[PDB]
């Protein structure tokens, strides 16, 4: 049994219960609930965590690392700002895949830029919510 | 009933028989097929086409915003150069995913920029085929 | 007789029945016809063409070179990408008149460049469709 | 009936009596002489002012606020580099028409950029004087 | 009564018994002081919390965010680095005040740039430790 | 007694009486006595004087140089433009306090870049007019 | 035998009987004719062809690579613009040489740049219509 | 009989009594006598002019363009800002002799700028009010 | 006795047992232990200290700061990032030396360019984990 | 008979017996010995010479402009840091050819960009030591 | 008595029998004549050296540094290239005149850049040979 | 026994004797004799050589390329400016340690870029003199 673990990073245990207009009305347990419900459909477990904290996301990466798992990570502000976590993702073996809620190629010219990008298996980004799902999927089938 | 309009553009008609290590073993028709298989699963009809030629992306482009249905369009080098292509997707009102086979990001500094994304519901990059089908899922959700 | 070759890029056919909050509710027909009338009032023959096709515009600009006739040319987001269109209306000996309907100056930062003001006699920009019969008449007038 | 405010800046006094070879040989009275013909011909009046200063200009453009009437403004060198400029044009609710007589693109790359095209209705540039005068058939026929 | 949130972000503990030829000589227990003083004759409520931690900060704006009460923030080196914070701190509905102690712009280029000030009712720099007074004037106007 | 010169830039007489979305319903002659009154209750005279010329602003800004008073300057779009107006200011030997009541941070990247403040004691921006009166009392402080 | 591909991009069909100044006072039919008669002395076969289409030179790069052959590929100004053709180009697995008649780095600073050299064996530049006769000549010997 | 003018920009009123450290202790009055003395010894005439007016300066730059006389002219700012004040310096046809007193290399970045270098005949930078007597001395030589 | 403090940022607890191709097979346990051993042979106590946290990071750099002890740091990707870092850095009085275990200039642009080299004393780079030995021997001369 | 003057600048002396895998196989020697054989079967006569002094190859390029003879020039890094030998070359009356043995586009960015193409008859690269016996036929041809 | 060391750098040994047009029809050897000619009138003694290198202009540069004599430098192409010969440059106590003969801002973008100027006393440029004679007056009162 | 060659660039001759608040009192005669009594300590041989000719140290890198032995090269100006100097060094299969004497990033922006540290395998900069005694350092062990 493949174990998936999926990461959110600052401000993102906010989800749903506010700013509902840009990252949408579901909410940071919703988000948990809906991703083990697929990963119940798809034979796998999901890992769901969320911090503020780059110390914290970066052990849990390192850990994610240690095992050989697969990551799916929405670094939220980090993206676009952390070396540190763009070099302990550059770490894993297992796929990486990068999401965001937004489309954040339509909104500032900063957040066009990722440092994680360049090292992750690939990028969902725009899709709400189900780019979690979505990632999930993937990772079923490779493996 | 949705009818999705999948959309490749220059170079990918060579897809898997060539370039493997690059944009992977499937070829445009098993492309095609897989998409198709995916469809009748979900409840929908895919409309799967491929060209090498920008007049006639922008027809199809324009028939699908003409008949406001979604678009899953790769549209290979012309993601990075063409306004034209951008104007035309800009106009669809129902949503346009962007795919990219390979993870745009870990190549050259100018396949970075898209001038699709912008005005796309959403992108996703470096997941190969499974891009498509994993768009197809979001647009049967989003209806 | 002064003839006048007005060449409308891709996307243009589109004129008038869509986007008419960007590009103004006349259609690409009614265009043609006002061009035509005011092209009667002044003493000279219009020929309007459209055209999706770099490879077709490419033909039209050749022709009006051939015959040293003049040309009002929105070229659409060809104005902004295409080195092969700036060469061949380099070659125009009678005037080039570049015309936006929209203010490309008011919109996104890529708009701003065009690879054929530098190239044209002259550029009218954001006056919608009299962009083209104002470009008519200073064609009349310069013979 | 509509009243137009015709406003060249800097150095435009020395029209047609010097630089003919950039600038046309049209001078500064015979300008004013033919934008009131035309002006006539259209049923409107043309008020015409050439200042040097950026106060007076600036004054000038306050007025045509206040009146709420149209301006044609050929801001000469300012064009580049005047941002109080362009916030005092950015106050006019009726039409602002960019006039330049030489065409900004075939020139030095600092030419290129106008702080006034984001702001204003339109821009003429490159036709030379005619550029007035086509303006003010514009501003006619959008009244 | 409004409650306003002083929050000060990395090394600025250090405030006044370090570096005071650039911070000046007042500590940080002594510009809580002066806050309190300054909100007592006010009628205001001042909370002045400091933190080197970027999680604790972006807890502290959101709590400020959920009860919807003004803040002046210094985020200290953050200011010019973080999009996690400017991302919590887009989401405050009352007033948020960026505040430097030394002139930013008399320094260092990068120190030019604030991700914070576009998101901020407005800024304050280089007024010393009265920024802060002044902030919470304002603050004590704008209710 | 500490005399303070509050000196208005370009198009900043208009104030109130236009744009009041953007620059605030407070007019220049409220502006002035709203001055004058804070003034009055700090133990100080402002001498608070507008003009669109460049010429006289930097006249204004010698006498006070030559006087050793200190200036509140909102110099309008200057700011962004004028070496010159930096250079007088430069040479003050009282304090200098930059006043934007838009927050220019906010707005287009242009008007977040300022000759002035790099040479400012300190700058105040998008606090309104209370800008003005706030930067008072720094200097009624600062003496 | 080894048979080579010669392609040519937009507007070069013009050759020798317009812009002689510039591209030399040698015809597209008397170009095919040099390089076949430079060909026969050679013992090699050159098919030389030119189109004003993207589609269609994406064709011709398409046979070249299913059949291992090498190109002789001026692009003209898609030289400077096209991914697409690029990535068609970096398919060959036989030499491609790039070859500009003019002297691309003597002009304006957008011919400096193409996104061929980076995947071409080499390129020529400058020398004319020998420029090809040059290039045939090295996969000559390259064979 | 050659006359010569000498035009100083903004601030340059103020030389000598000011900022002695940056601009020397000559002032603007002895400034004019030392010309005045080298004009005689040279047998030329010189005018020597100072304003802070940028309209002011346009009508002396106009007037030596007028009777064809030479001018060296140290602009102060508005040698890094003023398309206008280029414009009608790039008029005359005698020689034109751009003067600063500081070396504008060895301070800010902006100062390394300037609009007048490209269209004057010469520069001459940092050699204090000699500079002045040196471009006399050039001017009486080039007649 | 001089005391050093040598500090390792995020990611570099993982030193040797991972990415040993990258960073070299000493394990931070190992690297502690050279470096004692170093030490003794010098005279000197080193505490060597690594964390994954700004914050704790920046509790270390204050202590030295408050002992004027000396610093040897690899900040790892923090180096490329950190505003609040290098002010927590510019206020040590005694030396602080940068190391990098890779050549950071061998590597992706990013990694070129360092906020703390421009306020250390020194950078060791590339020189794997003799870089902390090294910097040890300078600042026990340097004592 | 025509006297062609082959330069090569620093570093390509070691050619062939060093970096066969960039530079190729052929020795500076063996490179003398095949243009010289190639320029008698031309009809010609070739000077070889290579220097690893800038002083040098400037005397060797004043030669050639006395004598009016032209010039196959392989720069090596002074290619894209010289200016004081592109001064030198755009003296030259007779052509200049520019090779390169590697292709420079292939390579870093910095290579991308040489002082000698824009003064340069035309270039040659990536097509290793045939580049020279090509330069050679073309000079043949155009005398 | 003053000694005064002019050094001409890279290719202009040339001048005034080559590239008349550029920089004038005077020879090295007369320039020398008529700096000697000048120093005479002056009361001072004129070192007048040229070389094609580097290494003996930093020679000549030392030996001036060593005897704190001032030194009147045009460094060719070197100018916008050697930061050796800045860094010699800056080493000396008595004043360095730059000196160039065209106009340098007047020419290629990369001319008007040089390493010299911020290090230099002042710059003369493009007052052709006299240049040179004007700074030597300057040195001459500057003592 | 392993031989070091140490390699000082242009103007490093005049170590010690000018400039100490720089680079240091030690002169480049002491440098040799430091570099030499730590040799020995070590069981090395250093050849210790300075040069002000590019060529020369070209040739100094050719033979340490041609023996297979280290270099330590503080190259001086030429760090910045010289591919010539970097592909020799590029060339060396031996270690190759980039030593700078001052801190090259608390200097001008210029300074901050090297054409050799990406080729080196190591960089030192600003521990003065000891960077020479600690590359020597590193080489002993790293055999
Ligand atoms: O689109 C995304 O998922 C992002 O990665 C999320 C971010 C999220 C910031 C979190 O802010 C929130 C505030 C309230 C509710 C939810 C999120 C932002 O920093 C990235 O640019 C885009
Ligand atoms: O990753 C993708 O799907 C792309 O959009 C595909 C492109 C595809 C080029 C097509 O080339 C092929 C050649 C042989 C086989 C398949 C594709 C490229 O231009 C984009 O940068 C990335
Ligand atoms: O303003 C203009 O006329 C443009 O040249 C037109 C374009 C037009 C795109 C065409 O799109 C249309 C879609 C529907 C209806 C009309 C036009 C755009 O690419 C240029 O930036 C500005
Ligand atoms: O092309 C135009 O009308 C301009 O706006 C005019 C300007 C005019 C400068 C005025 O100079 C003159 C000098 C003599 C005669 C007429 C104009 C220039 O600063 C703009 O870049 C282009
Ligand atoms: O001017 C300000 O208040 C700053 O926001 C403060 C910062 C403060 C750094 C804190 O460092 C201190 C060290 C010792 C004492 C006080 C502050 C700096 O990172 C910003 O660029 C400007
Ligand atoms: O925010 C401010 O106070 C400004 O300095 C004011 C300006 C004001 C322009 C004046 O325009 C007005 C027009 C009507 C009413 C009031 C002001 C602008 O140019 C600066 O970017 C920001
Ligand atoms: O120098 C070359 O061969 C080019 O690749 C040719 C081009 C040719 C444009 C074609 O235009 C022509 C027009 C008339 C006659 C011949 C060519 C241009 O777009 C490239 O920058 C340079
Ligand atoms: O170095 C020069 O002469 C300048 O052209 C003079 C300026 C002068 C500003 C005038 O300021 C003064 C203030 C007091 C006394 C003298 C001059 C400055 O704006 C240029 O960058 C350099
Ligand atoms: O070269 C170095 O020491 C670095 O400062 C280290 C970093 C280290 C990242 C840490 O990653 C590791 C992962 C596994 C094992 C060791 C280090 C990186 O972010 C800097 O660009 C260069
Ligand atoms: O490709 C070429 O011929 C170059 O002009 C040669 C160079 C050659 C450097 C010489 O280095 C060598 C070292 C050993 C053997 C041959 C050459 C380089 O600096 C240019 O970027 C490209
Ligand atoms: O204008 C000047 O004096 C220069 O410093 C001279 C140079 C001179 C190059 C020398 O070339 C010559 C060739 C023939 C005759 C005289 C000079 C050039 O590299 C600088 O950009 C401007
Ligand atoms: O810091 C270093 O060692 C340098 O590589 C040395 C240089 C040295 C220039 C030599 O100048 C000297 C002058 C007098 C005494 C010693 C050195 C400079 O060009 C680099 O940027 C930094």
């Amino acid at each position: 049994e493949l174990i998936v673990n999926v990461i959110n990073g600052p401000n993102l245990g906010r989800l749903g219960r506010r700013e509902p207009a840009v990252y949408g009305g579901t909410t940071h347990d919703e988000l948990v609930a809906l991703i083990e419900r697929e990963a119940a459909e798809l034979g796998l477990k999901a890992v769901v965590r969320q911090s503020d904290s780059e110390a914290q996301l970066l052990d849990w990466i390192h850990q994610a690392a240690d095992a050989a798992e697969p990551v799916i990570l929405n670094a939220g502000g980090l993206t676009h700002t952390s070396v540190a976590l763009r070099d302990a993702c550059a770490e894993l073996s297992a796929p990486l895949i990068e999401v965001h809620i937004s489309n954040v190629h339509a909104r500032e010219e900063f957040r066009r830029h990722s440092y994680l990008s360049p090292i992750a298996t690939g990028v969902i980004v725009g899709l709400g919510i189900q780019g979690y799902l979505l990632a999930l999927r993937y990772l079923a089938e490779h493996v």
